[PDB]
């Protein structure tokens, strides 16, 4: 968890991290390249106090008259399907829509919930056009006043494009000032001079320049009954969406979510991460196979493969510390089922066959063997027929082909495997297999789950545990080598399996 | 109780979290969806002080004239009978109703605890009604006035829908003048300028935009014996209840409570966890059986149960850890009733007789043992009817169909259960049947409760405790091995029990 | 990591800190003399508050009353292809172009992104002149106004030097105050007397004057219907770029870049530094070979050389060491390829020969051994091809005629190196090699990769590892010093090659 472990996972995460940061990003770039400028006009009024005329100006007495004079509560907006159909468009560099209605009348449906009635005018021609509100499209021509159905609307210089859609909103003019005041502001700038600098923001650049000078005559004209220094002009540089901020927002916050989320994950997983965490316990990892990349034995398939020289070097470390041990039986246990142990026990068969010692393997998972699924299989009379007693000790043994080696399938699956492993016979079976083999490696389930590689390892000079390199954890192991212990077996030590080729010292040499 | 811990047990307990909070949440969105919304409107003043016009506004010359203008001490509720009707009936779309009364008298009842007199108009239809003070239903017409009982009451343009009921209360002027007052509010917002904001919040918006505009009116009056820049509207959007503020309320209340009740009833529970509770104190566990979920024995009825195999793991570590003992006599003893005991004892009995060893199984607990219940069973001739001799060794011994081993039940109950345990004819049952047998698990009481295990114990080679996994405590199993010390018993270890399947390592293999 | 440390490493890092430091101070240099100098000219207006007075002087309508007399929407800039031709031109001493135009209209395209057409206008003498817009190039006078294609351009008084370029724009009014007010500054330094230090910046040093002058002027005139002290005069002296602060933060950048890379690269690096890394963990340095800057042998062909020197130490520290040894084998095996093994190896041998005892040299990397590509090799009947057992020991050994010392090569690659080495002809060469020669160096490949190493330090009397200086890790010697141990095999210790001549303790003497 440290900088350099730090450094190196996110390095090792660098493609995640990368994606999001780059994906947030992407967001912060179309929305910043697709939010609706919105452009400031300011204007100077010069007075002879003005902490009253802040309040003035902003007072429905004085915006009211500039929305009773410009209309402005007949709202006018081109329609895109989509969220983002304008800032795509204005993207496009295609000219936006625009419509003058002097005279705007809905049929003043104005309920209690849409008290805003909304229309679409369908533009035609550059003379002509159609109305539909909910349906009855009612054609008409600029300058004349179309009068049906209550609808009084006339628009006037109407926009050029045909076939544009424009949605038309009578919104209350309460509402028409209320929207007004949210985008009005007032300022002193010297907290006792005349100066006030008004400011109005909108997304119409040439409406606000308008809807300022209106303002700003209106308070003149009610002043009367104050200078204009300066009328209203729009700055060109739209003040709104701030482009540079938002984009660095968006990479910190990549950023930061990547930080929190790779962290998230780094205290999730809990299995084992190095062969030291083992050897902290006290347990001897004697190899540590990298995983294979790759229905025959990889140790004869592939025999080159990483993996097989890893199971080398784990013959020869097994070769040194079997010796002295009671007899050459070898047992070995998965710590779960997915850890690898069948992999590991064949291709470690093979790989000490090659050298020309004979080996027994004994698949002795009565319960979900599936070694004779593997090496090509004569099913009947495997272990458990042995046991039962239905069986002697020749017509169960075969011959891997490839891996060069005898071996004992489980046979059927009795319905009693660890009374069947506890009969007699199965201690008749490797006495006589110990004289007639060089190495027995005997292949049992879990002991986290069942008791029957208690029972087989009494009779095991050497127990190994296989433990997959990021399922397994800890935990697992301790518990499994004290539940050996409980029962009088000596689990010698451990082999690491499936370990990444990131963490894996083996390398292709050659 | 560490972060890990914590967030393993909410998931554990993510039921509970999320069912609690739902409902708080769901507490929430009803409450803030049939609330009843409340209106503000907004009115401007302009003087050129204001100081002490706050104080004139808020006074009863202004407000009292307001209420004898819009005859405010004349209080209309449409009436809902549940608490939450009225939002209901908004949530609905029901128009809500209301009438107008220019001029109510009630009785003048006016007492000392109900100086508010209420009575309930029955609408019938557009024109004609009813009104029920106390039974005395009075039919009346809008327009013309009735006056009877001391009743005067006009009311005029009644609302639409027939068969509704209005509470209405004449409630005295001065109550009428506090409640505008305290939903009446004055602010300067210039600390010297002329502008007055005056605020009156309440629910009918068309109701208090006309309150403000007369209490505007009436203070410019008076002030002339000032000016009103804009009169008062109401703005659509209700500023109470906050809809968002209660739901994200409602969302942290419920989180925290059920933080705190999470941590409380962690802190609440004191049985054993783990079987590293019990190693801490130095007491060897020699297995963990998982919880079954399942009268015959659950080692003859499912054989391939989770809680079979760990009693096979038992039975394993058991023949080790029994060689060397001085006789084959295995005591086990619960460390309290509902322990396990005697689950447990003939389960490892079955699975032990299996095998093919011969297993006596003697239930010594002569109190309240129930083996002769579930075994099925002759009753007579127990193990009670022997110590008390009137039996031999042969009467007394069964044989369990299922289990495939012999069987002595405790027989009746005696009245002096030590004193027959301590009797010589004990100890011969034991020496004769420890040649006649294989093994011998004798069931006794609990060390708690009698000292009828501290007696057996003594012939036992092996004893051993079980400990429910919740139930019981550390100290309870600390205490029982303590007394059984003193006894001159030594415990060997103990058999944790009935472990949950989140707890258990054991799981399903095949 | 010390500052002892710091300044050795500053010291070994000088060439490039003082590279990167001098390349930015370059740069800094370069910029500061190529940035456009900006003069500042100041003017003092007296008044009788002046609070008001900084924002009508910075008001659109003083201002744009200034471009309106002087010109100064129409933009003129020589023309410099590259971004630095103007800093160039100025520092080459040439007088900078500059032209008047009383009366510019460009054809009033007016776009919405190109709302400043641009135009190049060509000089070609002192008097006739043509403008390119897009392509069509006009000729014109100084006096008579053009009037083509809607081109009213008037310049009079054009500069001297003939084939410039001038671009052209025509800003818009409100672009030609925006840049004005950004570039104009107002303050008091009295904070009420009416003192206003009017401060105009700008490239142009008698223009900045002249638009000052005017804005002063057009105060004053405007507050007639106000005292200029003295009117606005330029300081000779550039205000921008402030050339010194620009450099020492140019100095100040590179040595802290320099700092933190060097940190930086200090914190990259993990192999080995020193023998003392190494001999912390417990591990025994018999020597550190010194890099040598230089086919044949280097103790043959140079035997002078420091790195030879070294490994005669070694000689004699291993002559100590491999008495009482149980045999004369010594097997050399690299911790990584690239460690330099088979380079100490050979040199070794050779050294040991010229001493005159009888050295077997053998390559028992069946892998990727190339001492045959080093010696000068019969290919045919290596080691491999004994191991097969298709060769004779006396077929296999050679004689390297530089070295003076027998020598067996891998022969052919085989497919199974470690099978081969397993079979026992290896010992029985051993044993018949260790009566015939002194000493017996077999070269062996790593033990991280493959496992021939561990196999063949079973019949050697003394390993020793060998770790190029800052290739290998510590991590790397202590995982293959104890995957030695795990077979059996005991490494003496190490052999640390390939230090630098900075960090070897060996000079040349004589």
């Amino acid at each position: 968890i440290d900088l350099g472990r730090v450094i190196g996972e996110l390095i090792d995460h660098r493609k995640l991290i990368i994606s999001i940061t780059s994906v947030f990003t992407l967001f912060a770039i179309l929305y910043a390249l697709l939010a609706t400028p919105i452009y400031e006009t300011d204007a100077l009024i010069q007075i002879e106090q003005s902490a009253p005329e802040t309040a003035l100006l902003q007072s429905r007495m004085i915006l009211g008259k500039t929305i009773d004079d410009l209309n402005l509560q007949i709202q006018i907006e081109q329609k895109y399907f989509p969220v983002i159909g304008r800032g795509l468009a204005r993207l496009m560099g295609e000219k936006p829509g625009n419509i003058d209605i002097t005279r705007l009348y809905l049929p003043d449906s104005d309920d209690i919930s849409n008290n805003t009635p909304s229309i679409i005018l369908t533009v035609k021609d550059k003379e002509n056009y159609s109305i539909n509100s909910d349906g009855i499209q009612l054609n008409g021509v600029v300058g004349t006043l179309l009068n049906e159905k209550g609808i009084s609307l006339l628009v006037n210089e109407i926009d050029a494009k045909p076939g544009d859609q424009f949605v038309i909103t009578q919104l209350p003019r309460l509402k028409a000032i209320s929207d007004l005041l949210k985008s009005f502001s007032v300022a002193d700038l010297g907290k006792d001079t005349g100066m006030l600098t008004l400011t109005l923001t909108g997304d119409n650049p040439k409406r606000i320049s308008h809807i300022l000078d209106s303002i700003s005559q209106n308070y003149l004209a009610q002043n009367i009954a104050v200078r204009i220094i300066d009328n209203a002009v729009t700055d060109p540089n739209p003040v709104r969406p701030k482009k540079t901020i938002i984009i660095v927002i968006g990479v910190v916050l990549g950023l930061i979510v990547s930080v929190v989320l790779v962290l998230f994950q780094v205290f999730l997983r809990r299995g084992i991460e190095s062969p030291e965490q083992l050897e902290e316990i006290g347990i001897n990892v004697y190899a540590s196979i990298p995983i294979s990349e790759w229905d025959t034995l990889l140790a004869v398939g592939n025999p080159a493969d990483l993996a097989v020289e890893a199971i080398r070097g784990l013959r020869t470390s097994l070769h040194f510390a079997m010796m002295e041990a009671k007899n050459n039986v070898l047992m070995i246990s998965g710590a779960s089922p997915s850890a690898g142990m069948t992999f590991i026990s064949s291709n470690l068969a093979a790989t000490i066959a090659i050298t020309g010692k004979k080996v027994l393997f004994i698949d002795a998972d009565l319960r979900k063997g599936y070694a004779h699924k593997m090496f090509g299989h004569k099913n009947d009379k495997g272990l458990s027929e042995f046991l039962s007693g239905q069986a002697a000790a020749e017509m169960i043994i075969d011959k891997v082909e490839g891996g060069g080696f005898d071996y004992i399938g489980r046979g059927q699956i009795p319905p009693n495997p660890a009374e069947l492993l506890m009969h007699p016979r199965f201690e008749q079976l490797l006495n006589w297999a110990s004289q007639n083999y060089d190495l027995i490696i005997i292949d049992t389930p879990p002991i986290l789950a069942v008791t029957d590689a208690a029972i087989i390892g009494r009779y095991a000079g050497t127990c190994l545990l296989v433990a997959r390199f990021e399922k397994n954890t800890v935990k697992e192991i301790d518990v499994s080598m004290k539940r050996f212990e409980q029962s009088g077996v000596v689990v010698k030590g451990c082999i690491l399996n499936g370990v990444v080729k990131k963490a894996s010292s083996y390398y292709r040499y050659g």
